[PDB]
């Protein structure tokens, strides 16, 4: 039936998207309930981002100097305060497209949906991982800060990042909607460089599954391995070690496919150790890990 | 900034999305304005599914048959008829949330989002492109038929896809929102194999200038080629011939990064025939084939 890096519907998320202006910045906000949430470098010029004092930047801002557009409508602004690296703007209307939402704060190697906006509205969504070294990998512009990453369950949004910074590598960093930076980035114009970004095993395995479960079957071999073996063919490969928690998340997919997660691993490490050799699973010539376990059962068995 | 498989943000077709049911059958409609599209066989049992005479199948129906559910309010049906492979059902409501819409036929290599949705519910978004064989390689369970595709400009939706198949080999089969399927396919349970499938030469070699405006730019080499040379070495690895019309519109690319188009053809020729020598090119290890330099152009500048 086919395997796509599906991303959740936006729709909850659009309705939640502002433009928020201070001075001569406009960057992306998040409106639930009465309050709007946004990078706090909005409040900084170029000029500022080199070393910014951000509690004397935010002394000379009132409620009057950020400017909260939805659409057309302008959002009244009665209170501002800084939490962590985000601003919370409290208007005077509740968004009434407001869905139930929760703040969460992801584990590296989880996925979520990110609704890519530039002065408020929304362009494209697209389907990421939080790396090992809390970077993502995304697709963000000048004006693409404020923009937010997100899981649905059911009718409840669960936000878990914000975006704010490119790092010289090209790769992203932002917050969680605490305002807390996933890994150790700050929101200065400095040198920060991503640490050694390894490929999330627990992942690769899920879409082994899926591959499977898909028809793409070429790479099943006559072995078996253990978790110590494996692990230290991962190693070498720049692979998180695998754990029983890891090998208890892919319980369900071992049940389905009847293949032992261990004989997933002799697959996974003989494709480590050889290659592809010039074939491909599920479309893809290299071995992609930004499917977690839970994203394939869900893709695989029509979760709405 | 990077680049990434985006999709158009999904909101405006998630208001239109509704559940539509027949005796036993179960899938998804398009609501727009007063009138609910929905693919034919929702009128067939697994069983007239062999050799299905829709016409026959459609008039032991009446209005009443037809369940129509937006989300849990029921619609009342007061018209119903076939227009080649999709039913529309007038209802007695003009849908609140219609957006601004035009129904379009594309063309084979264009793009498109598709809304998987599952019992009138929408369970995810990723890109597509309509294959040169007219099918596309999407993920589609039982339950989504109706599902659509759809490109947005400004706030007009664009509807070209309505899902109706899934083919033995795994890939997808649909229609245009006029119920004309795309390709030589019936919506009948026969074998019906997909044409020889190429590959999208224009789309590749947008996806290379995309590379080239992020920093891949490994793969340029000190070679030119002629339309003539290139179209030779097309043609040899299934790649579909390049015209004059394909070299107009890589211009403005060819204007942004200052390769020209043929110099850019020689690139896509030395890795067809040395392949990519365990590199990646976008995080890919082969060459991709659905973005458009519509694509390209709009992601590389932040059209919202
Ligand atoms: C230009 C761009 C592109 C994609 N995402 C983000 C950006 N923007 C940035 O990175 C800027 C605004 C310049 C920055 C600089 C230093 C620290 C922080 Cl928090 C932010
Ligand atoms: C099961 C499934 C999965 C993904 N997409 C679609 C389907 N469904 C089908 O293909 C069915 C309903 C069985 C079918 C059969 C013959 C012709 C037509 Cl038009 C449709």
């Amino acid at each position: 039936s086919g395997f796509r890096k599906m991303a959740f519907p936006s729709g909850k998320v659009e309705g939640c998207m502002v433009q928020v202006t201070c001075g001569t910045t406009t960057l992306n906000g998040l409106w639930l309930d009465d309050v709007v949430y946004c990078p706090r470098h909005v409040i900084c010029t170029s000029e500022d981002m080199l070393n910014p004092n951000y509690e004397d930047l935010l002394i000379r801002k009132s409620n009057h100097n950020f400017l909260v557009q939805a659409g057309n409508v302008q959002l009244r602004v009665i209170g501002h305060s800084m939490q962590n690296c985000v601003l919370k703007l409290k208007v005077d209307t509740a968004n009434p497209k407001t869905p139930k939402y929760k703040f969460v704060r992801i584990q590296p190697g989880q996925t979520f949906s990110v609704l890519a906006c530039y002065n408020g509205s929304p362009s494209g969504v697209y389907q990421c991982a939080m790396r090992p070294n809390f970077t993502i990998k995304g697709s963000f512009l000048n004006g693409s800060c404020g923009s937010v990453g997100f899981n649905i369950d059911y009718d409840c949004v669960s936000f878990c990042y914000m975006h704010h910074m490119e790092l010289p590598t090209g790769v992203h960093a932002g917050t969680d909607l605490e305002g807390n930076f996933y890994g150790p980035f700050v929101d200065r114009q400095t040198a920060q460089a991503a640490g050694t970004d390894t490929t999330i095993t627990v992942n690769v395995l899920a879409w082994l599954y899926a591959a499977v479960i898909n028809g793409d079957r070429w790479f099943l071999n006559r072995f078996t391995t253990t978790l110590n073996d494996f692990n230290l063919v991962a190693m070498k490969y720049n692979y998180e070690p695998l754990t029983q928690d890891h090998v208890d998340i892919l319980g369900p997919l071992s049940a389905q496919t009847g293949i032992a997660v261990l004989d997933m691993c002799a697959s996974l490490k003989e494709l480590l150790q050889n290659g592809m050799n010039g074939r491909t699973i599920l479309g893809s010539a290299l071995l992609e890990d930004e499917f977690t376990p839970f994203d394939v059962v869900r893709q695989c068995s029509g979760v709405t």
